DNA sequence: CCCGAAAGTCCG
DNA sequence: CGGACTTTCGGG
């Protein structure tokens, strides 16, 4: 079965754009994880729009497939692309997607493609279906995969006042202990950023609560200003 | 334009 | 460890 004329007319067209003197920094950036075609997201864009332009977004019925054939693509434009195309169905996403974005999430799995899929993407459906949150997130906790851990502490980062408090700092309590930076920094973004809604709760949290010291620093990055540094 | 964010390197 | 600095991206 050939692949989806969309998926082909995208990779033609970015193909016949790539940059490889730009790909070698954008692919050391993402520590060699990734082939890049070299391609910067302004450009990226607009070589979507000029494909939706030309063939028309697809059926809604293809939505999935379009995203899992850009996923196993080779270059990392093809999934910032995918993420981009997923935003267009946004109105069809629901609860009934978990499943298929904790796919997204754990393959071809880094920061970019993660942290643009949880706090927009699972952080909509678990804000309109909150009775949801514990048929995964203590799964995501207990596996052994840093990206699911990931999501379960940045899935509220953007719920400003309809953050759960007392299960944000559960989770947190959860992997307080990881040595893996990129839990410890998840953990200090989610604080820094709920400390723009809350800083007393969060101030009191991490003088009062044990936390690796990159999660403190970054999450008092600046409310300690509001509070002061104690000699 | 600006600022704040994921990251990233480089150094003491 | 943590500060100083870097580009790229989102957003006001």
């Amino acid at each position: 079965v050939p692949m989806h004329p969309f998926v082909k007319a995208l990779q033609e067209h970015f193909t016949a754009h790539q940059n490889p003197e730009k790909a070698e920094p954008m692919a050391r950036y993402m520590k060699n994880h990734f082939l890049f075609l070299g391609i910067q997201t302004p450009e990226r864009r607009q070589l979507l729009k000029d494909i939706i332009q030309i063939h028309t977004l697809p059926d809604q019925k293809d939505f999935q497939i379009i995203i899992r054939e850009l996923w196993d693509l080779p270059e990392r434009e093809f999934q910032a692309a995918a993420l981009d195309i997923m935003q267009k169905y946004k109105k069809h996403i629901n609860e009934t997607h978990i499943p298929f974005l904790e796919e997204l999430i754990v393959t071809k799995s880094w920061w970019d493609s993660v942290d643009s899929i949880v706090p927009t993407f699972l952080g909509d459906i678990f804000l309109k279906h909150p009775e949801l949150i514990s048929a995964y997130i203590p799964k995501w906790i207990a596996s052994d995969n840093i990206w699911l851990q990931r999501a379960a502490i940045l899935f509220q980062l953007k719920y400003k006042q309809k953050m759960d408090e007392e299960l944000l700092f559960w989770i947190i309590g959860q992997l307080h202990s990881s040595k893996e930076f990129f839990i410890q920094k998840a953990i200090g973004w989610v604080l820094r950023e709920y400390a723009k809604t809350n800083p007393d709760v969060v101030w009191e949290y991490v003088q009062n609560n044990e936390l690796a010291p990159l999660s403190k620093r970054e999450a008092i990055k600046h409310i300690k200003q509001n509070y002061g540094i104690n000699n």
